[PDB]
């Protein structure tokens, strides 16, 4: 929920960062 919310203001993206919230970032 705050996830995407927080990439929804700090940023600009959907399906990169909703999967990639859950993925393990490098």
């Amino acid at each position: 929920d705050p996830c995407y919310e927080v990439c929804l203001q700090q940023h600009g993206n959907v399906k990169e960062c909703e999967e990639a919230c859950k993925h393990p970032v490098e």
